[PDB]
Parts: structure tokens; C-alpha cells; sequence
């Protein structure tokens, strides 16, 4: 006869914004038409019109009533624009019902995909920051109370018994001007080189704030009807892989820390080859002996690293990679984040001591590797990671003592800035430093890892891309170009002086 009920008041979603202010994820006002069977069913003659209006064959709307007659609630179509849910209010079929709803709308697109992420029908996080932030940007339902006929007609609009709380804005870190750059020459470098994907992490090395993070390929979360998983990955921080020749820069920390080495000691690389019970170590430039640590950095020497890693015990070289999160919690809590892993041994057996020394039978992430390479090049202390605007730094934990640091920078900058190094990872203007790698998973995995200016870090860089399938597929030929542009556009963009000066 008469039933009080409750029905749920839906909360505008939080405002995320670039560090700047940029409009990331805005939540836009729907319309979702609901339908009373048991009252449509005594309008019959207005159902051709509401099926023609919601684009529905007669029959085929007919029946669906006429199945759900004893129902009190249907949906008719959820989430329209307020222009074509106000079309179909317009023909006064009785029992047509509209909610105001929240739908995302994306003025980013494609660009900023992966870092915002994406909602799902009720409006909640799936995907990245959208997923992390969810409670933040959430809000909580209203609550209001209506009098209910026999038939489940609304009686009244009774008294709202809670109020919608709306959602808090987000500032991320990410800086729209920096991400546009870092998802153009991503996408151009993977056309390029004809490439399955990419991955691209800039970061702030003195405040840990992730200013970019792009991957190819990628989508438009604005497209909600033709999502394809693959497309979706966040591949900077769940697509895990053997960092190779670009872990070599801490293998070298252990090294300096040790106390057993110096830049100018020189170690014999004669042949290029080096025999480990069944296993052979495999320089891919054979026609050097005597290799001082700079050069076997320059040159890429895996003998050379593997020497030194004899010598220094893999525990020094684990215990740095562990310290600068390598295959370690990031601590972001995006929820099917990948940690990959860093395997331990009580024993080293000398096969997994020199293939740890350059990067293999390790797992990390492309933010994991931006991250330790910021921490180098903040002089050895590694900031908190951080995916939203930081305004108070956090404590840094010292990783690597400063001089340690500060000389394996030097060694980094030479890499790119002396003979025979890696010259197209030079940022015109400006001293960069870094360190190129290629993984066999024949198809590679490309790798540039770096950070600039070096008189006085600010950026730290990784470029991952998987399987070029152009002639040149070495990290130095295919991701170190992409770095360098990239970092020309980064550096001028953030006002940073250029330091190339007498
Ligand atoms: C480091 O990444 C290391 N790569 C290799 O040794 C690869 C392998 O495991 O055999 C390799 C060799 C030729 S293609 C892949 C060295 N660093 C690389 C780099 O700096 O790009 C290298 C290709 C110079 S060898
Ligand atoms: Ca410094």
C-alpha cells in the first residue's frame, strides 16, 4: 500500500590534475533511464515511441517488458549525455525514470592513459591512478528516502536521510607538458625501429616524483566500447624484465665501496671471452686486454664486470641493487604492481655471481630502474617514489655513499661523452650521463638508462623497447636517441640552465 524506501544519491568523483593543474580525469554529469515494468505496462501504446527513441527493435523491446512485467526496476540504458536522456523524458511515458550519474571524460586521451587509468560502470577505479587514489577520489553515496505505491510507483520525494560526499581533487606529480613529449618520441621511436612496445619513466631526482610515465602501445580511456588488455598494461610497472648492461653502474658501486678498486685499476679482458664451467661470458667487442673500470663501462665489458664481481663477492653487488630497490616493493600500492624479484643465495655459485654483475637472472621494472638510477644520481640517496604532487620532500635514505656516487656519475658521463661511447645519448647544451644495455628475452629488449644535467643532477631517465625489428637493435643505437630528445625537451621545458659552458 505504502512502503518508505531508500534510494542512493551517486557522488561527484575527484578532479585529478597534472602538478600544474591541467585537467586530467573530470568527472561529467549522465543520464541512465530507468523503467517501472509493472507501470510501463499500462502505457503500452507509448512503448514503439521509447523503443525508436532508444534506437530498440519493437518486438524485441516489447517482449523485454513484457518478460520483466512483475519487476519494478529495469534499466533502460545507463549513461547517457543529459541531451538524449532528456530527448527520451521528453515523450511522458509513464514510468520512465532519470538519475543524474558521473561518467570520466579524459582530455589527455591516449597520452596520459596508463598513469590516470581508467573507471569501470559504476564508476569506480580499474586501473592506475584511478585504482590507487579510489577512496580519495571516491566520495561516499548519499542516502534519500521515497514513499513507494503497491505497484513499485514512487509515491513522493520524502527526505534525504545522508548527503552525497563528493570526491577530493588529485594533483599528480606528472607534468602534461613532459608526458606529451615522452609519449611522442616513444611512439615515434617504436614506428621507428618497428617495435612491439615501449616504456619511458622520467623522474624528479631530488623529490622522487614521477614527472612522465608513457608506454606503447596504448588506448583511449575515452573509448570505453573496444578495450583490448593488452593495450591497457601500465607496462612501466607491471611488465617485469632483465635490466642487462644497465645494472653494471651499481655492480661498479660495490665495486668503489669495496675498497678493492679505483677508476684508473685495469682489469685484462683478453679475449673477449671468458669460460665459467659450461657457461661462456661474451664481450660482443673482442679485441681488447688491458680495460681500465671507466672503459669496461664505455666499452660494455661483460669479462671486465664479471672479473671485478669475482673478486668483490656477489653479496657486495646484490646488497646495492637490493638498497636501490631493485626487484623490492616501490611502495606506490597500485594494486597488480609487479616487484619482480632479486634472487639471494647463502653460496654464489661463480655463474650467477658475473651474470647479476650485468643484469641477468634479475627481474625489475622500468620505475624501479628510474628509481635506483635516481638515487645515484642524488648523489646516493633514494627519495620515496611518488605518482602525485610533492610540495614537503620526504627523508632520503643514503644508499650509496657520496663519493662512491658522485665517481660512478663521472663514469656515467664519460659513457656518453667519450670516445666510442654512447654519443647519440648527448643532450646538446647540456652533460648527460647514463648507461645503454640489450637482453636477449633472435629478439632484444633495447635499454637506455640516464639522468642530466650531470654538474648538477635533476632528471633521471629510462627508455625500454621490445623487439626493434630494424637493422640496429643495440640500447645505444635505438633508445639512447630517444633519451637524448627527450631530454633536450625536459631540461628546456623545466626552465634547468644549460651547463655545456666553459
Ligand atoms: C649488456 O646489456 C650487454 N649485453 C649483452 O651482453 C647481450 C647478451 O647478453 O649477449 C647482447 C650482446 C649483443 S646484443 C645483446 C652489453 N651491453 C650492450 C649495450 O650496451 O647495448 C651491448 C650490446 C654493447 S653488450
Ligand atoms: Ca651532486
Amino acid at each position: 500500500a505504502r512502503s518508505v524506501r531508500h534510494i542512493a544519491i551517486p557522488a561527484h568523483r575527484g578532479l585529478i590534475t597534472d602538478r600544474n593543474g591541467e585537467p586530467l580525469a573530470v568527472s561529467t554529469p549522465v543520464t541512465t533511464l530507468w523503467a517501472n515494468p509493472k507501470e510501463l505496462m499500462t502505457a503500452k501504446e507509448r512503448w514503439p515511441q521509447l523503443a525508436a527513441a532508444l534506437g530498440q527493435d519493437t518486438k524485441l523491446f516489447a517482449d523485454r517488458i513484457e518478460q520483466n512485467a512483475e519487476r519494478e526496476f529495469i534499466y533502460l540504458v545507463r549513461g547517457l549525455t543529459p541531451e538524449q536522456g532528456e530527448g527520451v523524458i521528453a515523450l511522458k511515458v509513464p514510468g520512465v525514470y532519470s538519475i543524474e550519474e558521473f561518467r570520466r571524460f579524459y582530455p589527455a586521451g591516449e597520452v596520459v592513459a596508463h598513469a590516470v587509468g581508467f573507471t569501470d560502470v559504476d564508476d569506480r577505479g580499474r586501473e592506475g591512478i584511478e585504482l590507487a587514489f579510489d577512496e580519495w577520489l571516491a566520495g561516499v553515496p548519499g542516502k534519500r528516502q521515497v514513499l513507494k505505491d503497491r505497484r513499485g510507483r514512487v509515491i513522493k520525494d520524502v527526505q534525504v536521510t545522508k548527503n552525497a560526499k563528493p570526491g577530493k581533487t588529485l594533483a599528480l606529480s606528472i607534468d602534461l607538458r613532459l608526458q606529451y613529449l615522452a609519449h611522442r618520441e616513444l611512439r615515434n621511436a617504436l614506428l621507428e625501429n618497428g617495435a612491439k612496445a615501449g616504456s619511458l619513466v622520467i623522474m624528479d631526482v631530488k623529490t622522487g616524483e614521477i614527472l612522465a610515465m608513457t608506454n606503447q602501445p596504448t588506448y583511449n580511456p575515452n573509448n570505453r566500447r573496444n578495450l583490448q588488455p593488452a593495450a591497457m598494461r601500465n607496462r612501466a610497472m607491471i611488465d617485469v624484465f632483465e635490466p642487462g648492461s644497465t645494472v653494471k653502474p651499481f655492480s661498479m658501486s660495490a665495486a668503489l665501496a669495496s675498497g678493492r678498486w679505483k677508476p684508473s685499476d685495469i682489469v685484462d679482458v683478453y679475449p673477449g671471452t671468458l669460460q665459467i664451467g659450461r657457461y661462456t661470458i661474451r664481450d660482443v667487442s673482442r679485441n681488447s686486454r688491458q680495460l681500465d673500470l671507466t672503459g669496461i663501462l664505455i666499452k660494455s665489458s661483460n669479462v671486465g664486470i664479471s672479473k671485478i664481481a669475482f673478486d668483490i663477492g656477489a653479496e657486495s653487488i646484490y646488497s646495492v641493487m637490493q638498497q636501490v630497490g631493485l626487484g623490492q616493493d616501490t611502495g606506490l600500492g597500485f594494486p597488480g604492481e609487479r616487484v619482480g624479484n632479486l634472487p639471494n643465495h647463502r653460496k654464489w655459485p661463480k655463474a650467477e655471481t658475473a651474470t647479476l654483475a650485468y643484469g641477468y637472472g634479475l627481474s625489475v621494472t622500468a620505475i624501479q630502474l628510474a628509481h635506483a638510477y635516481a638515487a645515484l644520481a642524488n648523489d646516493g640517496k633514494s627519495v620515496p617514489l611518488s605518482m602525485t604532487r610533492v610540495d614537503r620532500v620526504p627523508d632520503g635514505v643514503q644508499v650509496i655513499s657520496p663519493e662512491v656516487a658522485s665517481t660512478v656519475q663521472g663514469m656515467l658521463q664519460q659513457v656518453v661523452e667519450a670516445q666510442g661511447g654512447v654519443f647519440r645519448a648527448q643532450v646538446p647544451g647540456y652533460h648527460a650521463a647514463g648507461k645503454s644495455g640489450t637482453a636477449r628475452k633472435n629478439a632484444y629488449r633495447s635499454l637506455f638508462a640516464g639522468f642530466a644535467p650531470a654538474t648538477d643532477p635533476r632528471i633521471a631517465m629510462v627508455v625500454v623497447i621490445d623487439e626493434p625489428s630494424k637493422a640496429g637493435y643495440f640500447g645505444g643505437l635505438v633508445s639512447a636517441p630517444v633519451f637524448s630528445k627527450v631530454m633536450a625537451g625536459a631540461l628546456r621545458l623545466m626552465n634547468v640552465p644549460p651547463d655545456n659552458l666553459p
